[PDB]
C-alpha cells in the first residue's frame, strides 16, 4: 500500500514471481542471423528483431528477415504457444562525416580550421579538416562545441565564416578518416530522410516490416516526412522517433504528438548534452510517453559488457532495471545480440533483469495517477478501458482479454498500466506483432475461421485467450478475467466490458 | 508543485537550473591527491561535508596529519560563523581483508593476467615480494582450508577472476577466467568461502582506539556480517567513544541476509555496491540497494551509497552518462549521503569529482517528489509528543511553502526526527556542540550551523538570537528571503525536555 | 460538481429550479378520499408510484374494489408504452393492534388528574366516555398490575393503573387530550406477546396472494422469526412478493440486524417509535436504520408524521417540509403518505407537495460521497459490473444507466451504489416493473414488444425503448451519453455486459 | 471510517460519550428571570441569555440583566467550575402593523389596503390601515400580503396612488396592531428604527456581549447597526437575523458585514415556500461554517414545551438536524421566556444536542474545511487540529487575548474540546458563539516572568479539563500560546502530557 514498504519487502533470495511485462528488442547481425540462434533467442524472450540499416546491403537484410520469419514460423504449429515476433527497420538517417585523412594526432597547440571545400575532402590533417555538412556554418556560432568521433574529440568555434570554421581543439586524441561529428548547439537542417533512407524505407515496405526506428528526429515535420515516404502502402507501419540530440529533447512534445512512439538513445544524448543531465531527459521522455499512452523504448549502453563477457556488470543491471522502473515499454539490445560473443546469454540476462525489476513496480499507483491525468470525460472507449483496468484491480484478475482489429483497444487498456497481463487476441498478424511495443500486452494470433454469428465468433476468441492464459499460468479455473469486445459488427470501437469466470 | 509523481517527471527541464538545494551529503575519501590544506579548502567550498580516512592503508602518523590538514582547512572559514560549514571525520576500518603481495623485479610494475592462463597462488613468504603472471602470494594463511576445486577467487575489486583447478597443502593452481593488469597488494574476495578472519582484529582495535583519541565523528565498519560484529565495534569504542556513530558496511550476501539485526545495532548503513556485485548477481544487486535504502529510510537511520560512483573521474575531468544516472538513482532511491573513493583519494581530478558529485546530487533533487515520500513516512509510523511535533513541523513546512525548518538542538535528535519525514524545505540545525553539527551531515536535508555565541540568562532571548543566526545563514545561502516563512522547533523553558515547541515565524 | 459536501451545501440556491430527477419513490395510502378511478389517475400523474392498502380497516370485498380501481387508473396510460408508469400495490397488515371501542353517543375530553376505568365487559365496547373505556385486548387485566402504564390515540394520553379488579382496571390520566373512537393502545413493560401473525393477518396475507399484490408491509415486526412466519403464510404462490418489515417499537430497533437480514426491506414508522423511545433518540434510530439499509442495498421506506397538516390544509408547514427532506437526505428509498391521501381533504395536493419536497431535497444529496463510501464498503462478477456502471455514469456525466433485467436484480445492484443518473430498468415482467419502485433512482418501464429471434437484435430494441423513454422524460437529449447493462447470451447467468452508448 | 459506517454504528441504548459542543441560547422572560431559575438554567447548560426588546421597558430589561449577572457570579468562587454566561440584546426591528379598535373582524371578501391615516383606529373586514408609507411602491399585480403570523394571506389585484385592492386567500379573525409580511418584496424601511437606536445605546451602557439585529436585508443595514453601536460598542458582536427572501438573496454580503448569522426559520417560512426553507437553512449554515463565522438556528425549536414537559419526535429531529447541518448555537424562545417548563426546555436542548454529537463525523468536516496558509495564525490553527486528531488529544488548550486564536481553531472543527483560557471577561462570554469552544476565565494575577504566567494558565486549563472529564493524568493535550509577551497571535504549538 506504500511504495516504501514495497522496497522494504524486496527479497534477493526468492525467485521473481510476476511475469516480465516489458518488450525485448534484439539487434540481429552476424552473431544472431542464423535460424538456430534466432529460434533460441525467441524462446529466451526476444519480441522484436531490429535490422540496423547503418550497415549491410539490402540482400543481407532480406536474408536476415527470411531467417527471422523461418525461426518465428517454426513455432506456428501450436497456436496456443506461438509468440508473434515483429520486424523493425532502424534507418541510417542524417550524418556529418569528416572524410579521408590523406590517422593524425591533435592538440590545441595548432588551431584546426574546418573547411567544406570538396577539393580538400581527402587531404584532412591537424591544420585543415573537411566536413560533408555544407550548411554547417549557418547552425553553429563562436561559443559552440564540435564533437568528432563519438565525442572523443571536441572543438570550440572561434571564427565563423560563410563556408569555413576556425576552431582550436579541446579533449584531443587520435583523429582518423570518415569519423562522425556531433554539434551540441544543434538545430542541424539535414533532410530527415537521406537518399539511402528513402530506398531503405521502400525496401522496408516491400519486406512488410512492422515498424521503423527513424534516426535523428529533431521536430514533428521530420516524423511526417518519414510517414509520407512510407506512403499509402506503409500507413499501418509504426513510426518510432529516435531522440539522439538536444533539439529532439527540447521539441519532444511536437515529436511525440507526430509519432507512434519514441526511442531514447542514451549514448547519443551522452555526447550532445552533459552526463549530469541525461538521466532527467530519460525520466522526462518516458513520463511524457506514459502520459500520452505511446510506446517508449530505452536503447544504447544496456548490456555492452556482454559483447565480450557472459555476465553483465552490477551498474548495467541497475541501469536496465531503472529504465523499466522509469516506465519504459521496451528495452533494446544492440551489439550484445548483433555481433558479440554471447547473443543468447544477452537475451536471457535482459529477460532476468526486466523480470526482477517487476518486483519494484507499484501498479495501483501508476494507474491512479494515469486515470487522474485522463481528460475530463473522453470518448466512450476511454471510460470503458479505464473501467476494465479498475475492474482488473478490484477482482484481482488474472488478465484483461481484449479482442482487437487494429490493437487500438489493447493500446487504450495498456496506457493505464493494469497489474494484470493484457491478452490482445487478433486475427491481423501485423497487429499481433506491433502489440509488443506496449508494456503489459501479450498478443496472440487467432487463426480460427470467422464464425457467422458474431456472438459465437467473440466466444471462440475469448475461449482461445482463456486457453493461452491457462498454458502461460496467468490464471486457472475459478479465477476472474475482464473481457473487452466490440458490440455488433456495424458499430465502431471496443465499447463492451464483461467480468467472466475462467471456466 | 505537481499533484502526481508522473506530472513531476513530465515537467523535468534539462535547460533550467535547480530550484532546490543539494540535500544529500557528500563524503570524500582523503588521500595523496586531496590531503593538502589547499585542496581540502577548495573541496569544502565545492560541497565536501565528511572526510573519510581509509585505514586499509597508511600509518596512524599519516592519518593524524591528514586529520590535522582537514581541521586546518575547515577552521580557516571559522572567521565568519554565517559561512562556516562543519566538516566531519570518518574512520573506515580495514576489517577482515585479504591482500595480494608485491610485484617482483623492477621492469613490470604491473603484470598482465590473460584469459585461460594458469596462475599459482602461494602462501610461501619467499614470494610475498615476487608476485607475477605465474605466482601470486596473498596474506590469508588458511585459504587452502576454506576453498575447493571449482571455487572462484576475485582480485582487485572484482577486475580479475580465477577458478581453482587444483588444491595443494599450501598452494592453489587456478585458471584466469577474467584477465586484467595485476599490480601490488590488491584486495581478494572468496564468495561462498567460510573466511575465518575476525570482525575486529588487533589492528582494528588499535585503529578504533586511535579514532577515539583523534575525536573522529563516525566509524565506517568494514565487512559487517552480523549484529555481534557491530556490538564488538561499539565495545572497542567503549565509554570514551559512546557518541561516535557506527555505520555498518554491507559488503557481502550474509550482510544482506542478516540486514535487520545489523540495522538495529548500527547508527547507519553503507551500501558497498561493487563488493555486493562479487557474491550477488547483477539482476539482483539493484534490489539489494533499494531494499536496504528503504529499510534505512523506514527506521530513520542514515544510509550511504558507496563504490562505483564516479570512478572514470580518476583519469578524466568529466564522468560518463551511466555514472551520472547511477549516482542520481541512488539519490532518488532515498540515500542520505553519496561517498567518493579513488576519485578524491588518489585520482587526477579530486576537486572536479567533488563538483560533479554536487552537480549530479543537485539535479537529482528535481526528480524527488517530496510530498509522496512524507505522506508514506507519516502513514508507516505508529507517537510520543516529540514525534507529533516533528510530523507537525514537516506538514507545516509543506502547507506554508517554508524556506526552512530551523531546529534548535543539543543532541541532534530533534533535527534527526524532522529529517526522518523528508521535508522539501532545508533543516537548519543550530547546535552549540561541534560534534552534533558535524554528525548531522549523515542525514539527508540537514544543514548544520555551529552557534559560537554564549548562552543568554533569558531562554526566550537565547532562542531569538539562535533563530536570528539561522535566518542570517538561510538568507546568505539563498534558502529564503524577507517575507518567506520558516518553521521553528525548540524545547519549552531551559532543562532537558521534549522538543515539543513548534512556531511559524515570518522572515524579517 | 462540488469537491466537498461543505461546498455542496454552500451552493444550494432556493431561487433556481431543481436540475435532477425526483429519485425517491412515493407510496400513497388509498382510502375514501383517493379510491375513485378519477383521483387515482390524477395521483399517478402527480408522481404516486405505490398504492398502500391499510388492512387495519375494511373488508376483503372493499379492498378488492380499491385494487380494481388502482389497476383501472394505472392501465388507462398503457396505450402509449413510452409514457406508461408502472404502479405497485402494497398490503399493510393489521398485526397485533390493541384498540379502544366506540363513544356511547360527538367525542369526549380526557383531562389530567381524572379517574378512568377500563372494563372487559363487551356491554361498554360501544359506550366509551370520560369515565369508562373498553379495549379489544381480552387479556388486558391479566397482563398488567397496579403501577403499570397505558398509552392511547396512537399517543398523547398516558394512564397509570391504581386498582385492578379481575374484569376491571382503575387508572389515572397522567397526560390528557381529546379521545376518539377505535384508537391505538400501547403497554410498554408488559409481555402482551400477541402473535406477529394472527388468524386475521393469515386471511389478509392469503387474500394479498389471491389479489396479486407486489409487496406486504408487515406491522409490528420485532425479530427475524416474525418475518419468516409472514414469508411462510405467503408460501410458494407468494414467494416473489416483497416483505417490508415495519419497525414500530424498541425491540424492532434493538433486533434490527436480524429483521433486516430476514426482510426484503424496512419501513421506519417514526410516530410509533416516538411512543416507547424518547424524542432525543428517535432521530438516531431513524438515521441508524436508513444507514444499515443503504449498507445492505435493501429498500427503506420512511412513514408516519410526513405531511399530516395537509389532511386539513392545502399546504404543509416548514417543519413538515424539513422533516421529509431530511428523511430523503438520510438515504430513504421511499416516502409514505398516510391520512394525507387516505381520508384528508387534499389527496392530490399532498401527492404533488411530496413530489416537490422530494425533488428539491435531491439538490442537497452529495451522490459522489455515497458512491465512494458504498464502493469502499464493497468482488463478484455481478458486483464489479454494477460498480463499474455507476463509476462510468459519474466519469461520462451520463444521462442514465439503462439496465435490461428479468427479475430486477441487476437494476437493484446498480441502485445500491447510488448513481446521480436515473436508472431506466427495462422489464417484460410487469411485477418486477412494479417492485422496482421500492429502490431509490430506478424508473421502471415495461417492454410490451415481443421477444426478437436474434438475442442482439432484442437487446438493441429494448435499449432504443429506454432511449425513447429517457428523451420523453427529459433525462437526456441526442448526443448525450448513457451507460447500458445487459446479459451476454440468451440464457447468460449474470447481467455482466456494460457499454457506454451515445444517445441517437 | 466512512460517514455511512458512522450512521450504521449509532446506538440509542448507548449513553452519549462525547460532550455537548453546540451553544445554548435561552430567551429570559417572566418564567425564567428569577435569580433561582437562572442559577438552574446555567447549571443545566444555558451559555447565552437573550433579552427580546420587542417587549418591556429599559427598567425591566436592566433588572433581567442584573439577575443574569447575579446568577452567573454566584458560581464565581470556584474558577475551575465557573461558566461564563453571555448577554445578547435582540432588537424589535422594522415592522409593518395594521392598527384597529373594537373586538375583532374567510376567503373572497375583497380587502382594501388604505394608507390614508384617517383609518388609524377605525378599521374592519372592508378597509384596513397600515403604517408603512411605501407599501404601494415596492409591490405589483400578483403580490402576496401576510397578516398576523402569516395566518391570513392577501393577493393584490389593483394598484393606485395611496390605496391597494386585494383578495382574502386564507381566513381568520383580524385583531389589533398585527404584524405584516411582504413575500419576495424589497422593503426600504430604515434598518434601525428610533426605538432600536435607543435600545442599542442601552445595550452599550449595559455592556452586552452581542446584538441580534432583526430583519437584516443587505450589507448596509449591518453597517447602520455597526455605526449606532459606534466606538463604545465596537467590541459587541453583530449577529444578523435572516427573516425574509432578500436576506437570503443578499446573504454573502450580509455575512461579510456581520460577526455571525441567525436563521429565523419561522419568519423565512412566511416569506418563502415551506418546501424551500430547509435549503435556505442548509445553505446559510454551510456558508457560515466556510467563513468561520458563528451561525445560530432559531424559532420552532421546542415550541410544544411551552405547555408540555417533553418535546415531540419531530422537534427532537429538527433540533438534531440543525446541529448536524453545522449550527454553532441553538436558541430557545417562548419555551424559556414565558412557558411552564423553562428549566426542562434547557435540559431537553442539552440532551438533544449532546445525542446529535454521536452523529457528527468530525474528521470529514476538518478535511473539507482544511481543503477549502493565509498567515502563521491559520497554519498554527490547522496544525493544532491535525495534531488533536493524530494524538487523540483530550483538548486543544488556547491562551487567548482577543479570542481570535480560539475562533481560528474552532473553524476547523476538532473532535477535541477547545479550552479557551481568557483573562478578559467579555472574550470568555463571546466564545460561546462558536461550536466546540469551552471558555474559562483566568482570575490569577499576571506573573512577572512570561513563561511562568503561561505555565500557570495551562495548569489552570489542565485542572479545568480534569474536573470536566475531558481528559485525565497521562492523556495528551495540544497547547497554543503566544511567543513572548504581547505577540500578535497564538503562534506556538506544544504537545504536552496531562500531569
Ligand atoms: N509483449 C511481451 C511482454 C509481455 C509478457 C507478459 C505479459 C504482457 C507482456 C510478450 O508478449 O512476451
Ligand atoms: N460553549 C459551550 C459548549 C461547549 C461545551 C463543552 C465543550 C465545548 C463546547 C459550553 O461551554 O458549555
Ligand atoms: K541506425
Ligand atoms: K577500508
Ligand atoms: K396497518
Ligand atoms: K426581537
Amino acid at each position: 500500500d506504500t511504495f516504501l514498504e514495497h522496497m522494504c519487502r524486496l527479497d534477493i533470495d526468492s525467485p521473481p514471481i510476476t511475469a516480465r511485462n516489458t518488450g525485448i528488442i534484439c539487434t540481429i547481425g552476424p552473431a544472431s542471423r542464423s535460424v538456430e540462434t534466432l529460434k533460441e533467442m525467441i524462446k529466451s524472450g526476444m519480441n522484436v528483431a531490429r535490422l540496423n540499416f547503418s550497415h549491410g546491403t539490402h540482400e543481407y537484410h532480406a536474408e536476415t528477415i527470411k531467417n527471422v520469419r523461418t525461426a518465428t514460423e517454426s513455432f506456428a504449429s501450436d497456436p496456443i504457444l506461438y509468440r508473434p515476433v515483429a520486424v523493425a527497420l532502424d534507418t541510417k538517417g542524417p550524418e556529418i562525416r569528416t572524410g579521408l585523412i590523406k590517422e593524425v594526432e591533435l592538440k590545441k597547440g595548432a588551431t584546426l580550421k574546418i573547411t567544406l571545400d570538396n577539393a580538400y575532402m581527402e587531404k584532412c590533417d591537424e591544420n585543415i579538416l573537411w566536413l560533408d555538412y555544407k550548411n554547417i556554418c549557418k547552425v553553429v556560432e563562436v561559443g559552440s562545441k564540435i564533437y568528432v568521433d563519438d565525442g572523443l574529440i571536441s572543438l570550440q568555434v572561434k571564427q565563423k565564416g560563410a563556408d569555413f570554421l576556425v576552431t582550436e581543439v579541446e579533449n584531443g586524441g587520435s583523429l582518423g578518416s570518415k569519423k562522425g561529428v556531433n554539434l551540441p548547439g544543434a538545430a542541424v537542417d539535414l533532410p530527415a530522410v537521406s537518399e539511402k533512407d528513402i530506398q531503405d524505407l521502400k525496401f522496408g515496405v516491400e519486406q512488410d516490416v512492422d515498424m521503423v526506428f527513424a534516426s535523428f528526429i529533431r521536430k514533428a515535420s521530420d516524423v511526417h516526412e518519414v510517414r509520407k515516404v512510407l506512403g499509402e502502402k506503409g500507413k499501418n507501419i509504426k513510426i518510432i522517433s529516435k531522440i539522439e540530440n538536444h533539439e529532439g529533447v527540447r521539441r519532444f512534445d511536437e515529436i511525440l504528438e507526430a509519432s507512434d512512439g519514441i526511442m531514447v538513445a542514451r549514448g547519443d544524448l551522452g555526447i550532445e548534452i552533459p552526463a549530469e543531465k541525461v538521466f532527467l531527459a530519460q525520466k522526462m521522455m518516458i513520463g511524457r510517453c506514459n502520459r500520452a499512452g505511446k510506446p517508449v523504448i530505452c536503447a544504447t549502453q544496456m548490456l555492452e559488457s556482454m559483447i565480450k563477457k557472459p555476465r553483465p556488470t552490477r551498474a548495467e543491471g541497475s541501469d536496465v532495471a531503472n529504465a523499466v522502473l522509469d516506465g519504459a515499454d521496451c528495452i533494446m539490445l544492440s551489439g550484445e545480440t548483433a555481433k558479440g560473443d554471447y547473443p543468447l546469454e544477452a537475451v536471457r540476462m535482459q529477460h532476468l533483469i526486466a523480470r526482477e525489476a517487476e518486483a519494484a513496480i507499484y501498479h495501483l499507483q501508476l494507474f491512479e495517477e494515469l486515470r487522474r491525468l485522463a481528460p475530463i470525460a473522453a470518448d466512450p472507449a476511454e471510460a470503458t478501458a479505464v473501467g476494465a483496468v479498475e475492474a482488473s484491480f478490484k477482482c484481482c484478475s488474472g488478465a484483461i482479454i481484449v479482442l482487437t482489429k487494429s490493437g487500438r483497444s489493447a493500446h487504450q487498456v495498456a496506457r493505464y498500466r493494469p497489474r494484470a497481463p493484457i491478452i490482445a487476441v487478433a486475427r491481423n498478424p501485423q497487429t499481433a506483432r506491433q502489440a509488443h511495443l506496449y508494456r503489459g500486452i501479450f498478443p496472440v494470433l487467432c487463426k480460427d475461421p470467422v464464425q457467422e454469428a458474431w456472438a459465437e465468433d467473440v466466444d471462440l476468441r475469448v475461449n482461445f485467450a482463456m486457453n493461452v492464459g491457462k498454458a502461460r499460468g496467468f490464471f486457472k479455473k475459478g479465477d476472474v478475467v475482464i473481457v473487452l469486445t466490440g458490440w455488433r459488427p456495424g458499430s465502431g470501437f471496443t465499447n463492451t466490458m464483461r467480468v467472466v469466470p475462467v471456466p
